[PDB]
C-alpha cells in the first residue's frame, strides 16, 4: 500500500509508513490519547489513500485473512456497520455479537474471562458497551487488540479520528500548529454526555484551536475535559483567556467559528421530563441561524440527529455531516490496516 | 466472471429478443414492485435463474458476483426470505452485512429512514430491505444512492416471491410465456385471498399472460376488487379476457377442477388440501404454497407428486441469485 | 487435501487406515457422542492437532472453501456459537446465523436446500432429532435438551489427550485417573465425557455433595464400558465428599459449573455453590502433572489465582474447541 494521493505528496510532514506501522502493530485504541502526532498523520494519509482507491474502484483488499470480533452491547448504525464494511472491503472477516444488554452477555461470566476466551478465536476486537469501565477490563484480559467503539459517556476515539479527517479536509492548517492560523469550533448540545465531543475536543486541543461550548446548564462540558483542553493548549502556547468560551445560545456561540459541531440531546440520560423537553428544543440549527456564520463555516454532526438540525440545512453547502459519515469508512479502513497488517 | 446462458441461440429465436442486451440494461435497477419487471426483464430473470439452478446442481462454480458487499435490512422478523437472500449473496461469492431488527440499530434513538439509508448506501453496493411499513421502502429508495431489492413490505409487494412463484409455474408449464391463444394456464388460488398479498401480486403478474383464475374462498375472504380490475385490465390488453376468465367458488371439489396450478395461502378450514381432494384434479396439476403452512395442506400431500411447494421454496435461491447478478454485476 | 503428521506411524500403532476413516466420515451427522466410534475419534483427534499446528505457524488454514453453513442457535451461546463460526471462517467457508408456527420438519427441509450443512443448538430434546431426519444435509449438534453436546466432549478429550496421550492406548499399564468435581447430577458435560473416557483405561473419582452425586445410569454405562475392555476393578470408581481425598493421585481435575437455574430457589443453590472451591492450597496435594479443566463459564468454583498455576488449562481447553470444530467440519463436509 503506497501513499500516492494528492494530500500526502503536497504535505510538508512526510512520513515513514513502515516505521509507523511497526510502532502501530497490535495497538489498542481505547482513548484518543492512545494515538500520537505521527500516528494521526499516518491515519490521515492512509485514510486518503483508501478514499482514493474506493472512489476510483480499485482493489481495496489490503488486509486479508484476519478475523475480527465486533461486540456491540448497545445500539449502533454508523459505527457498527462501518467497521464491518471496512473489515469486509479490506478482505477480512468479522464475527458479530450484537446483544442489547451488557447484563445478558456477562450472564454470570466475568468480563475478564469473556475477553480471555473470545480473544483466542480472533485477531482483534471492536467493542461498544454503555459502560465506561468495561473496555478497560477487556483490554487487560484480552490477548488481542481492542478498538473502543464508544464506552458509555467516556470516549469514541474513532469518531474523533473521522471527525478530524473531515475537518482537515476543509481546514488543512489545523495540522500546522501555526500561531497565526487558529481554528475556531463551536460544540453544541450534549457536552456532558457526548463521548464524541469528549474525544474530539481533547484531540483538537493538541492543535491551535479555540472552543465555543454551547450548552444549557445540566449538559455543560465536564470540568475534567476543560482541564484537559486547557493543559493541552498551554503545552503549545495556544492558550489565552479567549481559548474557551461558554454560551447558552446559538446566535452568540456560532459567531466566527469555522466548524459547528452539532450533537443529540441524549433523551436516555434525562430523568426530568420537562427538563428534557426544554433542553431538546434549545439549539436548533436552521438556515436562518446560519445567516451570520462565516462563509467558510462547516457543519458536523456525529449522528444520528433527531430535531437539532432542520432538514433544509442538508441543502445548504455548509452542511457536511453526510460526507463526515462517509469518511468513517475510509478512516476505519486505515486504522485497521495500520494496526493489524502483517510484518 | 461473465455468466453464459446455455442455449442462448434458441431462447433468442423463440421469444424474439437479445438476452445479452436485456441483461446488460438491468444493471442498477431497483426492484420494488412486480410492475418494475417488464416482459423482457422477466425472461432474463427466468433464464438467468435456470442457469444458476444448472450450475449449483452440477456442483459448478457459482461465484459470478465477487467482491460486492450488501446490506440486508430486515425490520420484520423473517426466516426463509432473509436466509434465502443471504445464501444467494454468499453463493455468488459476495459478502453481507445484516440488520435483523430496529433495536440494535440507531432507529432505536429515533433516526429517520431517510438519514439511515443515505448513509448505509455509502458503505455498500446494494441493499435488500424488508419492513412491515407501507412507505419506508419507497423512502429508502429516494434516499439511497444504491439499488435496493424489496424483500417484502406493508403495501403487499414482495416481488421476489412472485418471481420465484412464476419461475416454479413456468418450469412445469412453459407455455405460460408464449401468449398462445391455444394454451391457457388455469390456476386456482385458494384460501385467504383477501389477506394474501402473495396471491394479489402473483395474480397481477400471471394476468399479463394467457391465464385464467379460479378464486376459492369464503365470502369473508374474497379476492379484492382492485385486483380483479387489474387482472381484467391486463388480460384485455393481450385479448385473453372472456367471461370464463375469472371463476369464483366456495369449495375445492368445484374450484380445483381443470386447474394446472393450485396455489394454497396461509390463513393469517373447508379448504384443507388432502390426497382425497386431489383425486379429481388433472394429472399434470402442481400445488404451490408460499410457506409456511400451518394445516391448510396435510403432510400426506408432500408424498403426492403433485406437491411442489418445497421445490418452489428452493427456487427462491436461484431467482435471488439471478436478480443479484443482473442488478449488481460489472461490465 | 489436509495431510496429517505421522499418518503412517499412527496407522501401524492403532491398526487403522486413517485415510479410509476420514473418507467414510463424509456426510456424517454428529449428534451424540456415541455416534463417534474408536476410529472416528482417532481421526478427529489427529485432524484437530494438525489445525492446531497449522494455526500456531500462521499457515494456510483454508481446507474447506466455498461451503455455506447455517448456524441455528435457539438459546443464548457465545463460546460455542463463536467458536463454530470462527472455525468456519478460518476454513474459508461462510456462515448464515440465526440467533433467536412452522413445523421443525418443514423448516429443516427447506433450510437444508440452501446450505451445505447446519450447526444447531436447541434446548429441546426432540427438535434436533427431528431436524436430522428432515434435513437433506449433515447436522452438527451444538447442544440439545438430552444432555448431548458432542464437540464439547471431543474438545475435553482432545485436551486431556494432549497432556496424557496414553489415554488412547488401552494399555493395562497406563491408566488415567480423573476427578470430576461439583454438580455431577446436572453436569451434562460430565455425563458425556465420562461415557467417552470409559472406553479407555480410566479411573474415576466422583467428588460431590450427596444430592449432587453422579447418576446411577452413568456409573452403569461407565462400568459397562470399562468391563468391556477388561479395565474394570472395585477401584475403578470412587466417591468422595471432599476435595483433598478427591484430588489425590488424579491426572485431571474436571470442575463443573454449579448451575443456579437447576435449583428450586437461591437458598438451595447456596447449599452447594461454594462446597468445592479450587485454590492453590487445595492443589498442593495433587500430582505434578495434574491438569485442571473446566468447560466454562466458571463462578467461584476455581479462584482466579489458579489461572496462573501451570496446572490450570481451562483457557487452553476453550481454545481447543476451535481446532476440534475445524477438524470436524473438515471431515464431515470436504470432498
Amino acid at each position: 500500500l503506497k501513499l500516492d494521493n494528492m494530500f500526502y505528496i503536497n504535505s510538508k510532514y512526510k512520513i515513514d509508513l513502515d516505521k509507523i506501522m511497526t510502532k502501530m502493530k497490535n495497538k489498542s485504541v481505547i482513548n484518543i490519547d492512545d494515538v500520537d502526532d505521527e500516528e494521526l498523520l499516518a491515519i490521515l494519509y492512509t485514510s486518503k489513500q483508501f478514499e482514493k482507491i474506493l472512489k476510483n474502484n480499485e482493489d481495496s483488499k489490503y488486509l486479508e485473512n484476519k478475523v475480527f470480533c465486533s461486540v456491540f452491547l448497545e445500539p449502533s448504525t454508523r459505527t457498527r456497520c462501518s467497521f464491518d464494511a471496512a473489515i469486509l472491503k479490506l478482505g477480512s472477516k468479522v464475527l458479530n455479537i450484537t446483544d442489547m444488554n451488557s447484563t445478558s452477555f456477562y450472564k454470570g461470566e466475568t468480563v475478564e474471562d469473556a475477553f480471555k476466551i473470545l480473544s483466542t478465536y480472533v485477531d482483534g476486537i471492536i467493542y461498544r458497551d454503555p459502560s465506561k469501565k468495561n473496555v478497560d477490563i477487556a483490554v487487560s484480559s484480552s490477548s488481542k487488540p481492542i478498538i473502543n467503539a464508544g464506552n458509555g459517556t467516556g470516549e469514541h476515539p474513532t469518531q474523533s479520528l473521522l471527525d478530524f479527517y473531515t475537518i482537515h479536509n476543509y481546514f488543512p492548517f489545523i495540522l500546522d500548529r501555526n500561531i497565526n492560523k487558529k481554528l475556531n469550533i463551536a460544540f453544541v448540545g450534549d457536552l456532558k454526555n457526548g463521548r464524541t465531543v469528549h474525544s474530539l475536543s481533547k484531540l483538537l486541543s493538541r492543535y491551535n484551536v479555540s472552543f465555543n461550548f454551547v450548552s444549557c446548564k445540566s449538559l455543560n462540558i465536564p470540568k475534567d475535559i476543560v482541564n484537559t483542553i486547557t493543559y493541552n493548549l498551554k503545552k503549545n502556547n495556544f492558550y489565552s483567556d479567549d481559548s474557551i468560551k461558554y454560551f447558552d445560545n446559538l446566535e452568540e456561540g456560532l459567531e466566527d467559528v469555522h466548524i459547528i459541531y452539532m450533537t443529540r440531546i441524549q433523551k436516555e440520560r434525562f430523568t426530568d421530563v420537562d427538563e428534557y423537553n426544554q433542553y431538546k428544543n434549545a439549539f436548533i440549527l436552521s438556515n436562518k441561524t446560519l445567516e451570520n456564520t462565516r462563509d467558510d463555516t462547516k457543519i458536523l454532526h456525529p449522528l444520528p440527529r433527531v430535531n437539532e438540525i432542520k432538514v433544509e440545512v442538508d441543502s445548504n453547502p455548509k452542511s457536511v455531516y453526510f460526507t463526515q459519515a462517509e469518511n468513517g469508512l475510509y478512516v476505519r479502513m486505515a486504522l485497521l490496516y495500520l494496526i493489524f497488517s502483517s510484518t
